[PDB]
């Protein structure tokens, strides 16, 4: 699993399930690609999302569909997503784990990177 | 001031200086618009990016070059750029502060609305 | 101001308003001395705890009563308060500013020390 | 395992190793009485602090000695560590994990609770 995504809920202290995520990666003429999507399982976390093979190097985004999230619950946050934008695999392959902490009015977000 | 961001930096606990920020307005065919951008001040601040004639409701993005700022300072971060999209809604309070704590493979960002 | 206080609430937005501080000194004893408190602002800010003669180097601990603030607002929290535990340093900048940004089962404090 | 603690390092990207972790639990006369400790794995994880038997109702205070960590490192941080002071078990048994994200002028917290 060389992506993967964990989200939790800091109003509720548990996983934030039934997040949708979707990916995208900057194709060559600087437009945003759809490369994968899927949504957080019970337990706050997105498996599956690419393979070694596709995961080439690229700059992908990761958008986390906070507000959804948020409204499915009934609330009206800020935001309108999470957005996370980085440069993958330019020295060989990693493992990437992007975590975020969400609260209403604020998210906090890192990454886990490792080599395999 | 409807509109202010405030950049901080968790590596060394202090503002984050001459920071580029450029902030954007969704069009109608869903590109985005170029809208005010500068640097902030010594005290992580960036004042004056609009009026309130101007800051009509819609939605915004508020991108921080966060890269930049880190290999100014021989750190090699994770991020692009750190990304704050979000609706302005005149129901709500008047006034917009955008906050955002830097690390290198890290930022928190939290939204102060007031009147 | 060598030391100022900022509360921030990331459920609603806002300052964190009439929480209650308290700052305690870290005796040779090892036991943790009262030294100064108050109720953040309506800016979320609490000033004027200490002066510049008394801020002595040492160990200090700032305890933000959180659990009022939320049981206030009709919401079950999970931390008894937050706790900043740091050193005074004559070496570094003059003003501390210690920022904490709650939420009911979570928080995050940064240290913003200037000159 | 009822109680867990997780420790992430926000300037590498990594779990944060070697963490020591003290835990404290309120006495009948108000003082702190020392209750588990550990250090946090490969994987930023403590697990074993304690049972579900030991693990009663009370005041706990997880305190993680962020500021051996980061001088561990050669780096000079701005806390001397990042205390979790929380009441546990008192709607009955509970599993929490305590989670932390560190930089040198910063940390941030967040419990995760489940119910068995
Ligand atoms: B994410 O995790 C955090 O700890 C955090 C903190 C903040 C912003 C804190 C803040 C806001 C406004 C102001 C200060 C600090 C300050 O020192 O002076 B101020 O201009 O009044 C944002 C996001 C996250
Ligand atoms: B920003 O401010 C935060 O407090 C925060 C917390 C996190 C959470 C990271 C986390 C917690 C638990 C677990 C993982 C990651 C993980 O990879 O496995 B796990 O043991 O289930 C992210 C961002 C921010």
């Amino acid at each position: 699993c060389p992506l993967m995504v964990k989200v939790l809920d800091a109003v509720r202290g548990s996983p934030a399930i039934n997040v949708a995520v979707h990916v995208f990666r900057k194709a060559a003429d600087d437009t945003w690609e759809p490369f994968a999507s899927g949504k957080t399982s019970e337990s706050g976390e997105l498996h599956g999302l690419t393979t070694e093979e596709e995961f080439v190097e690229g700059i992908y985004k990761v958008e986390i569909d906070t507000k959804s999230y948020w409204k499915a619950l009934g609330i009206s946050p800020f935001h309108e997503h999470a957005e996370v934008v980085f440069t993958a695999n330019d020295s060989g392959p990693r493992r990437y784990t992007i975590a975020a902490l969400l609260s209403p009015y604020s998210y906090s977000t890192t990454a886990v990177v490792t080599n395999p």
